[PDB]
Order: structure tokens, then sequence, then C-alpha cells
DNA sequence: CAGGTAAGCAGTCCGCG
DNA sequence: GCGGACTGCTTAC
């Protein structure tokens, strides 16, 4: 097989590389890598190296990496550019793997671990590591085994061995319900004392050294705790055995308010699953406890136990250990679904970076572009200092707040990356500038043509047309990948709808799910067999289709995020290719494109309708338009349609056969106007929206910019079995909105859009009547809690104290003195409830850690003093009032003359 | 910690005769 | 109590 790296490090003048050799074996080597850097040289100097601008360079080969780094410093002292890849391990990887890396995941050791630490005096701080580690479960991907290290004797209690037999039993049998599919994969090791446990763990770690290391909060908790505990018991040299090169570094992670400590283990790639999830999931969660996320992702119930975790080991060691094992498995289950590790490996190897660098689009693109340029013997410029400067972004149209019955939307495929490719925007393709006219002059096509030679953006920039820039070239490659995976995602989605349809008429038989590839549209034969299947088989097929869709989603949306990150990186001062001229060329072209096409669509539709000056485009954001289709439907007449699907078909046909060709002609003219390199503005129909045929539903409404709701029947070619709400920006979409309130507001909107005013009034009246029975967690608001200290003045709110911080301070006084009570963690999320006047907490609200029950100490008092009236008005009535006034609708029945009978 | 700008709403402080 | 200046938080792109 072709070799591939696992990890790479620079340690002094050596590269330390772990890799898979040509036989599939893991190896480690130390290489005295001699780096090269570059300086500009005279035109007469014969060379094959040129900077990105075509200026000749001489290569300087250094005796060692320190020599190279010192040379960079001296070049700064002289005042001359030091060119080339200054991150020497990226240069090493580029030299050693001068080919597209094909990796074999089965050979990469992926470790998933979790530790338990009993502590009677509050949260066990990793930097202190003052309490024994009493459990470790460490899953190894190569062995496919859960290795369980269990401390039986501790200063906090001596316990009996964990029983695998009890662990397997149902909760109703007194067991722990450790999933049957992992029972045979557990390797259980009990220990008489902690020193022995840790020594054996380290020997095990040396035998089975993780390449990728993951788990839940491992970077912020498990890794520093294990490192510091071992350091405290045995000394530093022993703790450094966690690194295969015996090198570690305390790394300070700092933001705008305070800092924290993590341990860098050289020769290991740590991908904490919480961070993978936050980056790659495109969710924003009220809580990031593993319990909360597992419930959300997997629909598994929380692991229940009696009493605090600080007493769980002594009271019920059996469950304590079973829960440690299940916690490790839950991360594996989430990954089986989301495939973030696979994503990271894909992106890391593609870029030729340390895998953990996938968190940084700047580093990722720096490496992609360097490797691309190196292929041509071109030489990357030195990174420079730039002051942070604001720059303009997208255009967003101000909508007229209203109901909108029939709506068709369109938006550009990969807008910003497509603009980059179309205009040819790149550091080395800048050709000059032209004298700019006001933006509206380009939008209305009255401005002088910018250039008859170069490709232009209405910010004044001109670009070469003779050859593609490296940014367009490399962005196109990742775009093509994204497009492939999105194809699979949408096929899986359409396949899901077929199954949902079939589930209306399930067959009374015993059978199996069909063995099919859900990434491809079902054939006629498959469709026929599906129509003959049982509910059991259909539901299994739906589950599989939906898992396939999720896998496609992960692969596509994060490749989209990467390419969009390149457009953004051009406006990030830490990017090697930072240039506000290029960043603004993208954003300003986008503003033009949107407003240009708004004009063209209006002109086209006024033509086909025989009107003048009428606004068909009601809204737009960045690269999208929302077109009122009422007059189109009305031109045929509603009574001509057999059912909802009939007019959806008609609008779909109108969009594809009339709208899109007109849109395309408008954009081709714009491309010619700007003299662009290639027409790539592809604005395809997104949504077809409207009320169900014959209903009193309103179809959709807008309250303002970035705040709307649509009843969608077809989304990017997926024809839904049941209408789906596309809701953007409204409170139903915000993690800060109480769970039960999101649900109720969503139902109000569904009723507005699908059923009408009377239906809405019926639901509101019921909700208002019953909501006091809702569980306190379901009606609590959520907020991130930053700067708790700033606003804390002797335990009381300081000037300008935010509402949620006030709540936290109220909580702190209420639990004061308790070493055991859960503390609110700076920067994490809290639940927030308002409190009735004259409550014993002495303030108008209380807040506590999100994803948790409030401590039993005060729970009864919170429940008793909760202000339901305020809660209802702020989270429910006020947003609903916003929706209904916008839609010109009443959520309460107004008086009428009929009342007099 | 890690990636760009636009823009919405909650809430504080305080004016507004 | 609404509106502005401001902070804080959170979404749409
Ligand atoms: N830097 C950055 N830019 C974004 C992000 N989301 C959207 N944008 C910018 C770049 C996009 O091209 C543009 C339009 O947003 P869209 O959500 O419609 O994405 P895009 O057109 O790229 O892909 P699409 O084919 O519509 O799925 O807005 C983001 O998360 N980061
Ligand atoms: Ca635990
Ligand atoms: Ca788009
Ligand atoms: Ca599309
Ligand atoms: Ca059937
Ligand atoms: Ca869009």
């Amino acid at each position: 097989m072709k070799e591939f790296y696992l990890t790479v490090e620079q340690i002094g003048d050596s590269i330390f590389e772990r890799y898979i050799d040509s036989n599939g074996r893991e190896r480690t080597r130390e290489v005295e890598y001699k780096p090269s850097l570059f300086a500009h040289c005279p035109e007469s100097q014969a060379t094959k190296y040129f900077d990105i601008y075509g200026k000749p360079c001489t290569r300087k080969l250094f005796a060692n990496m320190r020599d190279a780094s010192q040379w960079i410093k001296r070049m700064e002292d002289i005042g001359l550019e030091a060119l080339g890849m200054d991150d020497f391990k990226l240069a090493y990887l580029s030299d050693t793997y001068n080919y597209e890396i094909k990796y074999d995941h089965t050979k990469i050791r992926v470790a998933n671990f979790d530790i338990e630490v009993t502590s009677p005096d509050g949260f066990p701080e990793p930097s202190q590591a003052k309490h024994p580690i009493d459990a470790i479960t460490h899953y190894d991907s190569i062995d496919d085994r859960f290795y369980v290290f269990d401390l039986l004797n501790s200063p906090y209690g001596n316990v009996e061995e964990w029983s695998i037999e009890i662990a397997a039993k149902l909760q109703e049998q007194g067991g722990d319900e450790v999933p049957s599919e992992i029972i045979d994969k557990i390797i259980y090791m009990p220990f008489d004392n902690e020193k022995e446990l840790l020594m054996e763990y380290l020997n095990f770690w040396q035998q089975k050294t993780p390449v990728i290391l993951t788990g839940w909060n491992v970077e912020s908790f498990a890794i520093p705790y294990v490192y510091n505990r071992i350091k405290n018991i045995f000394g530093e040299s022993t703790a450094k055995r966690l690194s295969p090169h015996r090198k570690t570094r305390v790394k300070v992670i700092e933001n705008m308010y305070g800092s924290r400590e993590i341990i860098t283990l050289f020769g290991i790639s740590v991908l904490d699953y919480i961070d993978l999830y936050k980056k790659f999931s495109f969710t924003n969660q009220p809580s990031y406890s593993l319990d909360y996320i597992s419930e959300f992702e997997l629909n598994v119930g929380k692991l229940k136990y009696d009493g605090p975790i600080s007493k769980l080991r002594e009271s019920n060691h059996q469950r304590y250990i079973s829960y440690n094992i299940i916690a490790v498995y839950r991360v594996l289950q989430i990954d089986a679904k989301r495939q973030f590790i696979n994503l990271s490996l894909d992106m890391g190897y593609y870029a030729k970076i340390q895998i953990q660098s996938v968190f940084s689009p700047i580093k990722t693109w720096d490496a992609i572009i360097f490797n691309s340029l190196k292929e041509q013997n071109k030489v990357i410029p030195q990174g420079r200092s730039h002051p942070v400067q604001p720059y303009p972004g997208a255009f967003v149209k101000e909508p007229i707040p209203n109901r909108y019955k029939y709506v068709m939307s369109f938006d550009l495929t990969s807008a910003y990356p497509s603009i980059i490719r179309q205009v040819n925007i790149s550091p080395e393709t800048i050709a000059g500038t032209f004298k700019v006219a006001p933006l509206h002059d380009y939008i209305n096509a009255v401005a002088e043509r910018p250039s008859d030679v170069y490709s232009c953006s209405p910010n004044g920039m001109m670009y070469y047309k003779d050859r593609d820039g490296v940014v367009p070239t490399e962005i196109t490659k990742v775009f093509n990948q994204r497009k492939e995976h999105k194809g699979y995602m949408l096929a899986a989605q359409r396949n899901g709808e077929i199954i949902k349809e079939a589930l209306h008429n399930p067959n009374l038989s015993v059978d199996e799910p069909l063995d099919v590839d859900y990434r491809f549209d079902f054939s006629d034969e498959i469709k026929e067999k599906i129509k003959k299947l049982s509910a059991k088989s259909l539901n299994e097929m739906l589950f599989r289709a939906q898992r396939t869709e999720v896998a496609g989603m992960t692969a596509q949306i994060n490749r989209k995020a990467l390419i969009n990150g390149l457009a953004g990186a051009l406006g990030n001062v830490w990017f090697r290719y930072y240039d506000l001229r290029n960043a603004t060329a993208i954003t300003t072209f986008g503003q033009m494109a949107l407003q240009w096409i708004e004009r063209k669509v209006n002109e086209y539709l006024n033509e086909v309708c025989g009107t003048e000056g009428e606004a068909f485009v009601l809204y737009g954001d960045t690269d999208s338009i929302y077109v009122s289709a009422d007059k189109i439907i009305d031109k045929v007449g509603e009574s001509k349609f057999r059912d909802t699907n009939h007019w959806v078909d008609f609008l779909d046909k109108f969009a594809r056969e009339r709208m899109e060709p007109a849109i395309d002609r408008g954009f081709r003219e714009m491309c010619e106007y700007m003299n662009n390199k290639q027409h790539l503005m592809f604005m395809d129909r997104e949504a077809i929206a409207g009320p169900p045929l014959g209903s009193k539903g309103i179809g959709g409404f807008w309250t303002g910019k970035k705040r709307y709701a649509l009843n969608v029947w077809d989304m990017e070619g997926t024809r839904y079995a049941e209408p789906k709400l596309k809701i953007m920006g409204l409170e139903t979409q915000k993690s800060s909105t109480p769970k039960a309130v999101q649900k109720a507001l969503k139902e109000c909107i569904r009723r507005m859009l699908q059923e009408g005013e009377e239906s809405l009034q019926e639901y509101f009246k019921e909700f208002e009547k019953e909501f006091r029975q809702l569980n306190y967690i379901s009606i609590a608001s959520v907020s991130s809690a930053n700067n708790i200290a700033k606003y804390d003045v002797g335990g009381f709110p300081g000037p300008k104290c935010p509402f949620h911080i006030r709540g936290i301070l109220t909580y702190n006084r209420a639990i004061k003195g308790n070493i055991d009570a859960p503390q609110v963690v700076e920067g994490e999320k809290v639940y927030v409830l308002p409190l009735r006047e004259g409550n014993p907490f002495g303030d108008k609200c209380i807040a506590w850690p999100s994803g948790t029950e409030i401590t039993d100490l005060i729970k009864d008092d919170v429940l008793h003093w909760m202000d339901y009236t305020v809660l209802l008005e702020k989270t429910f009535i006020k947003p609903l009032e916003g929706f209904t006034s916008a839609a010109k609708l009443d959520y309460e029945k107004k008086a009428s003359l009929f009342d007099m009978f």
C-alpha cells in the first residue's frame, strides 16, 4: 500500500513522525529534516523558483530547522521578505507525501476514553488533580474493545468488583442495561490500588498508543486530569509517557475574558468530540452534557441514578462503572451517526496537515495552497502583520411585513466560492483597479463598463483572465467534492420520502428491509418492492435512509463550510493571503448580483403578467430571492387545480422552464458587463410554498429581515410526503427560547400557515390555559453566561448587569457555603427563570447550569416562586404578537355583532 | 482556541416637558 | 412606556 502519516511533530531540529509503512505497519521515525526557505534574487540569476507574482527566488537550504528560524528573524531585522513555508512540519509532509494521500482508517488507532474521579469537595480541578482516578474506560478502534480499569480500594471507599452479568441485565431486573452488542467487547481489569491502575494504564497506552484521541471534554478534563494525577503521584517523566515522544507542553487557551490550561501531547492528535460536534454539527444546543447530546442525537434516555455523583461510587459502584462504559459507547454511537472522525481524517489528509488542524480553516487553506503552489515550483509569500479593519458584507432587502400566500425562492449555488471562480479572485491575479461608480449604477446597468481586458468586481478590482488563480483552482476542487456529497444527501432524502409515502399503506406480512444504496434514487423495481413491505421493514429502511442522509449532510455541509471559510479567510488578518481588496471584491460582487437579479426577475414577471413597476421579489438575503407567485396561480385560477400537489407541480414547472432560463440570461448579461472569466452564477429554485389547497392557511409571513416562516411542499427537488415548515430567525429557531415554548410557537405558526386564524385562536386559548403545568425546565430560558465576575459586586448585581447574570448571582447566594452544590461555569450555559415579587431569593430571577435539574436544596422554592405570568408574556405572547401583527391576524377572537344572539 | 459580515431581540440606563 | 445608545447573545447568510 501507499504510505501515509499518522502524526507529525517538530522537536528542536528533528521531525518526529508516526506513519503507516508500505506493509500497513505502524512505525515511528526521527528525521533531521533540512528545510528550505527563499529570498528574491536578481533577474539574471538562473532559477526554477518564482514567487506567486513571477519574481525569481533563490532557494536557501539550511543545516537545520533552528538555522532556518534564525534566518527568518534576521531577514526581519534587515527588512526583507523571507519566503516559503515557515511551518516546517507542513514542508516535511509535503516532501514526504508528494502524492494524493490514500489512507486506510482501519490502520489508524482511534481511542475513545473517559475517566471517573470521586470528589467530596466539589468539582475535581484537573490542574490540581487532588483526588484518585477510580475508573477509566478506554475504547480502542483497532482491537474493537472497551478496556475497563476499575479502582476497588480508595480513600473514598473500598468496593466490590463490577459484575458484567448484572451490567447486561435490564434496569427492571436491577441491571444497568449495558447494550448487548458491546458486552462481549469489554475487557475488565480491577485494581487493588491507584498506583497499580495508573502504571498498568501507561503500559497499556505504550502498547496501544492513540493516534486520534477523543471522547467527551477529554481536552479540557480527562487528559489534563490524567496527566496531572500521574505527575503528582510519580513525577513529570512518568506523566510524559502519555506522549510517544515523551514531550508535552502546558498550553494556555485564552479568549477575551480569562484563560484555561490544556496539555499538548506531542505525537497524538486530540479531537475532543465536544469540539468536533460544535464545529461540524451545525446545531446550537441549550446544553452540552453528554446526556443531553446523546438524547438529542440518539433518542436514548438519560442515565438515571440516585443521589449526587460524589456518592455514586460508594453507594452503587456497579452502576458507577456501567455508566462510565456506556458514556464511552455513547460517543461512538454519535460518531457512527455523524461521522465527524471520518470527516476530520478526510479533510486533514487532503490538506496534508496535522489532523487536529481541521479546526482551523486558515491553517487548512494555508497548507492546501502551499502544496498546490509547490507543485509548480512556486514560492509562497511571507506572512505579514495587519491591523484588524472592518469591511462590508452582504445586502439584505427590507421586507414589507405581511402574510405572503404563494412563494417561490431561489438562491445561488455556493455563492461566495462561485464568485471567486467567476471573477478569478486570487492574491496573484490582481491586474489593477478601475474608477468605481455608485453600486446602484452597476445594478441598473447605467455605469460605464469597468474593463474591456480584465475580469471585474464593482468594488473597483480587476483580475487577469489568461489563467486561473490558485484560490479559484483549489476552491473548485473542494467545491466539486461538496457537490458530490450533496447529491448523495439529497438522493437519501428523496428516498426517505418514498418510504414515508409507502408507510401509509404497510403490508401485513413478515419480511426484511431491502439491501439498497440509499445514496442513489430508488429504481422502479425497488419502489415496487417497497409498496409490498411491512411497517417494520419500512421503518428500518427509513432509519437507514435517514442515517445515509445524515452522513451525506456531514460530508457536504462541512466542505461547504471549508470553501466559505476561504472567502472569509481573505478578510482574516492571520491568513497568509489576507487582502481586503479581495475580501471586498467578493462581498461587493454579491451585493450587485442580488440586486441585479432582483431587477431582472421583476422585469421578467411584469412582462409575463402585463404589469408595470410591481414588486414580485418581496425579500432577499445575500444571494437569495423570494418571489410572490400569487399572480401566477391566479392566472390559471385555484379552481383549476385537482389538489395541492397539482399546483406545486405547476409552480415547479414554471420555476424550471420559465424562471430559471430568465434568471440565467440575466446573469450571463451581468457576467459580460463585468467581463468575468466564466459565468458561474447558478440561482436554482429552493422552495415552493403555499397553504394547502382549499384551506384558510396563510402560506407564509415575514416580520422583518432574517425573520420569516413558509409552508414548504418541495425543497430543492424533494417532494415531501407532508408539508414542512421552513422557519428562519423566529423564536422557534433560537436555543435561548424555552423548549416547550419553541414547540407551542411552532404549532401556532403551523396553524397560521396551514389552517388559518380560527385554528390559531383555538390553540392559543388552550396553551394559555394549560401552560402552568409544564415542567420547569421546559419553560426556562437559556443563555450563555460570560463575565460573571465583572458584574459581581459583593455577591450582588453591579451596574448594567445582564438579566441572566443577575440570575446566576441570585443562585450563588442561595447555594453559598455549599462545597457540594453545582457551580455555574464561566462561559457555559444556564437555565433562567423569573421570580415573583417577595420571593426568598431576594431578586427577580434565578439561573442554574443548563441540562441539569436545579439542586434539591432550592428546587422546591424555585418551583413555588416561579413567575409563570412573566414567563408567558416574555417568551410566548410577545413573539406571537409579533408573528400575528405581521401576518395581519388575531391570536384572540375579536368581538362581533353575532355575539348579540 | 479554531472562520467572514448583517442584523434581529432582550435587557439596562435614562431621557422625554 | 417607547426610543436611543449600549452590551449581550444569537441567528441568517
Ligand atoms: N465565512 C462564512 N460565510 C458564510 C457562511 N454561511 C454563509 N456564508 C456566506 C458565503 C455563502 O456562499 C453565502 C450564501 O450563503 P448560503 O447559506 O446560501 O451558502 P452557499 O450559497 O455557499 O451554499 P448553498 O449551495 O446555497 O448550500 O453567504 C459561513 O458559515 N461562514
Ligand atoms: Ca462520569
Ligand atoms: Ca446559496
Ligand atoms: Ca440550491
Ligand atoms: Ca403496501
Ligand atoms: Ca441562501
